[PDB]
């Protein structure tokens, strides 16, 4: 480590004031992105009340519930204090996306339509490992409920059981190959997703999981800082969505790009940065990636192939792209870039039309980030 993080420090950074940003403008967008997103404001929200205990987040672009953007809501929800917001999201998710049969029991149907009804019995390991730590934040601010399922810490602790130990007594599969530590794409591949990776989470998983895997936990958080070595470009730093266990693309289905998945990858190492400290590798990354867009127009940005290549395609959601190189800033501070893209960032309002779900997402949580509002939540 190259600084010491807020997870020892308990003093997050606000990025956008170091880069010279009013205190008062800053809070004021903080809470309008919140209000955009979560509020009644039609054009660009995707989150959705439904009655007295319920609601979700919607992706627009493919008109479903995903898991993704529910552990993303109460993640949001957490960092907010909104107790309301996140026992709404989390009671719908087990309501409706919590599977009790097949061979996927214990996990959460990636995507249902807005009725609850599952599309499918898949589930998205990117989900379960941001509903354990939102669930872990909950417990922590708010106090374990008495009533299932809003005992917060158990329900955490019980996902992450299944995560590490599906398989054991039975036909299920674990979210992580227990060999090398790495989280899977899907429970029945062997084969990951770079943006799944995020080492800062199991770094906290190694401290609140069931005592018999906080090895695991802390090995997979080092396993996970090494594989993103490897996966990411060496000259642009651009990372493809899947990639095998070796590191390089998976491109059976086209997935082997840097496209909509690969841009977490920027944000998950500033946020790494900023909780658990800075590396050289984590700078020099970003610095990569900075490197690789400072010549390049948000209303050109392509799909490209992670040597650099562009397609013909535009990026599908160059709102996120930008929040979340921004959001990697955390991760070189002083780097030639840094500036520039919070700048830039700071330059594009939250996004509108059908596709503004996965945008949206990315940009709140770097508002969060790049304000000092996305903090760890400690019991
Ligand atoms: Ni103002």
């Amino acid at each position: 480590k190259t600084t010491e993080g807020a997870f020892y420090t308990r003093e997050y950074r606000n990025l956008f004031k170091e880069f010279g940003y009013s205190e008062a403008e800053i809070q004021e967008r903080v809470k309008d992105t919140w209000e955009q997103l979560f509020g009644d404001n039609p054009e660009t929200k995707i989150y959705y009340e439904v009655g007295d205990d319920l609601g979700y987040l919607l992706d627009t672009g493919n008109l479903d519930v995903r898991t993704e953007g529910m552990s993303y809501g109460m993640m949001m929800a957490v960092q907010m204090d909104r107790k309301d917001i996140f026992d709404r999201i989390w009671n719908w998710t087990m309501k409706n996306m919590y599977m009790t049969e097949g061979v996927h029991a214990g996990y959460f149907a990636w995507s249902c339509q807005p009725d609850g009804t599952k599309n499918s019995w898949g589930p998205a390991p990117d989900g379960e490992e941001y509903f354990a730590l939102a669930l872990f934040f909950a417990s922590h601010r708010w106090g374990d409920g008495d009533e299932q399922p809003f005992n917060y810490s158990e329900q955490a602790r019980k996902l992450l059981h299944t995560c590490v130990h599906n398989g054991e007594g039975g036909p299920g599969h674990p979210m992580w190959n227990r060999d090398n530590k790495l989280i899977k794409f899907i429970p029945e591949v062997e084969f990951s997703d770079p943006s799944y990776h995020l080492p800062h989470f199991y770094e906290l998983f190694s401290l609140w999981a069931n005592e018999e895997d906080r090895v695991f936990w802390k090995e997979a958080a080092e396993a996970s800082r090494e594989y993103l070595k490897i996966a990411c470009h060496p000259e642009t730093g651009l990372a493809p969505e899947y990639a095998y266990y070796d590191g390089t693309p998976n491109d059976e289905k086209g997935y082997g790009h840097f496209f909509s998945s690969s841009y977490r990858v920027a944000a998950n190492i500033g946020l790494d940065a900023e909780w658990f400290g800075g590396s050289e590798w984590s700078a020099e990354e970003i610095n990569k990636i900075q490197a690789f867009f400072a010549d390049k127009e948000p209303e050109d940005y392509r799909r490209y192939k992670i040597d650099g290549e562009p397609f013909e395609e535009k990026s599908l959601h160059p709102v996120g792209l930008i929040a979340t190189n921004a959001m990697g800033s955390l991760a070189s501070v002083d780097g030639p870039y840094a500036k520039a893209n919070v700048d830039l960032f700071w330059n594009t309002p939250v996004r509108t039309g059908n596709r503004r779900y996965y945008d949206n997402c990315l940009y709140l949580f770097a508002m969060l980030a790049l304000s000092g509002n996305f903090k760890i939540w400690f019991p």
